[PDB]
């Protein structure tokens, strides 16, 4: 006979905490970008980005992060 | 025989605190883009972004997460 | 006979407290940038990426993080 | 005779620039405040003020003065 | 004869620049106050404060100033 008991128990805290969050600034691409192009030959696919892309601000109050995995196999 | 019990117990808190939250500047792409072409030649697929594309401010005021997975396999 | 008891018990913390978190100043690319380009000849795929891109300014106010994996495997 | 010319010429700036301006806290009198009195003879004028009175904030995004005085005396 | 010619010029400048101003914490009187008074005799005026009085947050952007006093006197 087999007998399993899976019983994890979990009182746990993943806490923050701040008085004040502020006064961020982002600036990415203040200069001055120039792209000359004179006689190019692509013979297959381009890809191109100018100027200011994919640029991020990211402020959470908190931005915590709990991951938990439970895993039972039996063979 | 076999007898399995799976009772994961969770009283998991995941919290915050913020008093204030604010005062975010994000400018991007302030700066000139010229972009200038002659004479080009082509033969596949062409993906061009120019200017300021994609920027993201992202301010959440908690931005708190929890991921669980369970699994129970029997074979 | 097998008989398997997990109990594993976790009354953990992970905390932290911040009396103010600000003045944040990212300002990436204030140069200028200048690309000049004359008989360029390419035979396969190009990728090109000309300015300020992918620059990220993250400011969590907790940003803790609890990762917890647990496996049980009968065979 | 007499010749009196008050010309003054004025071509000043005062100037101010803030990029932001914030997360600014005032918590006066968090603490208890506890007044036993017991027995007291008062043969004059009483003023009495107790607990959280006359607290400022005061948060001008300019906050800039120009005080200018002319006076011509003649006798 | 008598001739005065007043003519002051002032092309001045007063001036400040500032990226970002913030993230301020006043917090007076966070202890307690505890006041026990038994038998006092007061002949003549009194004044009693007790607590967290005439506190000041001040934060201007700016804050600059300019005082300029111009006095002729002919006699």
């Amino acid at each position: 006979s087999v007998q399993i008991v899976y019983k994890p128990v979990d009182l746990s805290k993943v806490t923050s905490k701040c008085g004040s969050l502020g006064n961020i600034h982002h600036k990415p691409g203040g200069g001055q970008v120039e792209v000359k192009s004179e006689k190019l030959d692509f013979k297959d696919r381009v890809q191109s980005k100018i100027g200011s892309l994919d640029n991020i601000t990211h402020v959470p109050g908190g931005g915590n992060k709990k991951i938990e995995t439970h895993k039972l196999t039996f063979r």
